[PDB]
């Protein structure tokens, strides 16, 4: 019952938990760079029970309030995880607030997230998801730009019964400063929603965003998507609280 995708499935997948060695959650996330056992979907509760324990070795585990709603960010470096676990790479990644609804991104070993390896993604529990047909509604979202300090911060609003989820993530300490929606939309009642976007940043404007994610949760309590651009210093996820 996981839904979600990465920018570049040659580096991530999302899947469900399938690690012997550090085992729990369902929402999961596989690095395919990776040979076996290396590969194998870990569990999004998992890392963030390992970036809370070892945060004397480089990880951190942090909760950030946006407004009324708070999102669990966590840090893993390559550097905090023992020498086999080299090809693991580097990931920053949120929880929106205890949903099991993970946002998130990656980057290779040696590589910074302006590196042709950085990858972004989402994955969520879609068991209870319900999508109201008819109101509007919004949603505190935070999203992940290349920091697992500094997030992108914005209020995103869903017509339901016109299908649009629109709005701009805005932050002064990532690469992206403004990442605006620009006709994402879903067939209403269904959680699905795609479109495109457009950055504004250290690069300047990019007009090359496009957009993929979905709601989560009993009458769409959560969001989560990313938003990927020819210039992947911008590749950005996100993940929304419904207010
Ligand atoms: C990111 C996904 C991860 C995968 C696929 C993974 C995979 C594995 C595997 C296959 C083992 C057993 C073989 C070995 O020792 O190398 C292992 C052990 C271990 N891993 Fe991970 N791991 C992941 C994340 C982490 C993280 C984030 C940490 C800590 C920051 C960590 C710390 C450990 C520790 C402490 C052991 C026990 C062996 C030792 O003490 O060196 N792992 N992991």
């Amino acid at each position: 019952g996981i839904d979600g995708i990465s920018s570049n499935e040659s580096n991530i997948k999302i899947g469900a938990a399938a690690n012997a060695s550090h085992p729990g959650g369902v929402a999961a996330v596989s690095v395919q760079a990776a040979g076996a056992p290396y590969n194998a979907f870990t569990g999004f509760s998992s890392l963030k029970g390992l970036a809370q324990a070892f945060a004397a070795q480089g990880t951190s585990n942090t909760n950030v309030t946006v407004g009324s709603k708070t999102f669990n960010i966590s840090h893993i470096p390559v550097s905090a995880m023992p020498p086999s676990h080299s090809a693991l790479g580097n990931f920053n990644f949120g929880q929106v607030g205890t949903q099991e609804v993970y946002f998130g991104e990656w980057w290779k070993a040696g590589d910074t997230p302006a590196s042709a390896s950085h990858t972004v993604y989402y994955a969520g529990d879609n068991t209870n998801t319900t999508v109201p047909t008819a109101g509007t509604a919004t949603y505190t979202v935070a999203g992940i730009n290349g920091s697992g300090s500094n997030l992108l911060s914005g209020t995103f609003t869903a017509n339901y019964g016109a299908g649009t989820l629109e709005g701009t993530l805005t932050g002064t300490g990532t690469a992206v400063s403004s990442l605006s929606l620009d006709g994402v939309a879903f067939n209403p009642g269904t959680a699905a929603f795609a479109g495109l976007a457009t950055a504004n940043g250290t690069a300047g404007i990019d007009n090359s965003g496009v957009v993929q994610g979905q709601f989560f949760g009993a009458n769409a309590s959560a969001l989560a998507g990313i938003a990927q651009f020819d210039n992947v210093s911008y590749n950005t996820a996100f993940g929304g609280a419904k207010n």
